[PDB]
């Protein structure tokens, strides 16, 4: 339970150069039918918190503008704990999300490569969801997901993974609420040790959220105070 810091954005003047930001809606809506365009200037430091917001504006055909930023090709780890602090807002077809990608998403494509969510929220939900993704032994998509209620999400809450060799753990505030065994790569989890980059993004609309948007919620703020990386 020694864990020392290797990485981290606290976002005190300005977002880091460890972070690469997506542009546009991606391949149908970034795979999900999401209805934004990512860009990099809804993307904004204030007052020590990165503030992705997402905006009613028309821009490439879309209605929506958002941000979807990552450590892709800058920073990636194999196990650790990962966290950050975030307030998000709670509206209908708001999708925010803290996640992680494996590294080599670039060669075995997704859901090959592993996902691990460690936070998304959708709608107007009084609970938020951590996942894994993959793709198993059998050349089966997997998923396996857990959550726990969380009455404010607007407020700031701390949402955290442990994750080694034998386990990924998830947690909000320190209470554990989902656990995967990736120990033997059983189930097929072989590719969940490799190394993970970073994600954060505030999706509207798509698959799982819905396409009932709450078009009183804009702008919306996503806020977080900092993401960090510690290891053994
Ligand atoms: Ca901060």
């Amino acid at each position: 339970q020694n864990w020392t810091l290797v990485w981290q954005d606290e976002f005190t003047n300005g977002i880091s150069s460890d972070w690469v930001f997506e542009t546009g809606n991606g391949n149908s809506g970034w795979g999900n039918n999401e209805l934004q365009y990512y860009r990099r200037e809804n993307a904004t430091v204030e007052n020590g918190n990165l503030v992705i917001t997402a905006k009613r504006e028309s821009i490439g055909g879309y209605n929506y503008t958002s941000t979807r930023m990552k450590t892709q090709g800058r920073k990636s780890w194999k196990y650790g704990k990962v966290e950050a602090r975030i307030a998000m807002p709670s509206f209908m077809g708001s999708w925010p999300a803290f996640w992680m990608l494996g590294d080599n998403i670039s060669s075995v494509g997704w859901p090959a490569c592993g996902e691990i969510d460690i936070m998304e929220h959708v709608n107007t939900e009084a609970q938020t969801h951590g996942t894994i993704h993959w793709q198993d032994h059998n050349n089966t998509y997997a998923n396996y997901s857990g959550s726990i209620p969380v009455s404010s999400v607007t407020s700031y809450h701390i949402y955290t993974i442990e994750w080694d060799a034998s386990v990924i753990k998830w947690f909000v505030d320190g209470n554990l609420y989902h656990e995967a065994s990736i120990a033997n790569g059983v189930n097929g989890t072989s590719e969940f040790h490799n190394n993970f980059f970073i994600l954060l993004n505030m999706a509207i609309g798509g698959n799982w959220p819905g396409f009932n948007i709450d078009n009183n919620a804009f702008p919306a703020r996503m806020l977080v105070d900092y993401v960090r990386v510690y290891q053994k």
